[PDB]
């Protein structure tokens, strides 16, 4: 096939960019992702590309719990700051400060506008990533905004 015109094609895919974090006991993960989606209404699931070989990807496949919090269009400093590993100082992470979630206690960025907790209801591996379709159990809105799109931040993932 025309690799390069795939690549282009992909490429044209549009992103939103969220933080999705995981943990068990005192482990924490968090991670900038856009291979996301929803992928039903009732009951309302959403779809989570993970790398295959990433920390994220071990917490969420082995607990089943996931939070994920949606960037504000201004937020493209922290959206940057995830993309390293997690390191957890306080009631902050890459410093940034979280707070437990409502339902099962997961890292909460507090500076982003939406969040969600959800259950991994299945885990479907496929190439080098896994997606992962979790139930919402429980949401929250700090405030309403325009969220962050991938293409503005001038960064990419997919091709």
């Amino acid at each position: 096939m025309n690799l390069e015109a795939k690549k282009k094609v992909l490429r044209s895919f549009t992103y939103g960019l969220y933080v999705l974090t995981a943990k068990d006991g005192d482990e924490v993960a968090a991670g900038t992702v856009n291979w996301v989606t929803q992928a039903s209404f009732q009951p309302p699931l959403v779809a989570v590309g993970l790398k295959r070989d990433s920390h994220l990807h071990a917490l969420v496949e082995r607990t089943g719990k996931l939070a994920l919090m949606t960037l504000a269009h201004d937020q493209k400093a922290i959206a940057q700051d995830f993309f390293k590993p997690t390191v957890r100082e306080g009631d902050r992470l890459n410093g940034h400060p979280f707070e437990p979630s409502p339902t099962f206690g997961l890292p909460l960025l507090t500076e982003l506008p939406y969040w969600l907790e959800a259950e991994v209801r299945h885990l479907y591996p496929g190439g080098d990533h896994s997606l992962v379709v979790a139930e919402v159990v429980e949401a929250g809105v700090r405030r309403e905004e325009k969220p962050l799109v991938m293409w503005d931040t001038g960064w990419f993932y997919g091709g």
